């Protein structure tokens, strides 16, 4: 139960790691600013949202999504 960390249009990272050992899962998201978004990943259980901004949000588990 693995996850691959990377920034999308950017992978810069493409570091994979564990977390979904049962209860957690991996969290992707999508924060928006007015010259270029960023995208941050991260492996939790907590899977906020946004809309002030206009952020993406996108959770995942089991292979990689884990």
């Amino acid at each position: 139960m693995k996850c691959k960390i990377c920034n999308f249009d950017t992978c810069r990272a493409g570091e994979l790691k564990v977390c979904a050992s049962g209860e957690k899962y991996c969290f992707k998201e999508s924060w928006r600013e007015a010259r270029g978004t960023r995208i941050e990943r991260g492996c939790a259980a907590t899977c906020p949202k946004g809309s002030v901004y206009g952020l993406y949000v996108l959770c995942c588990t089991t292979d990689d999504c884990n």
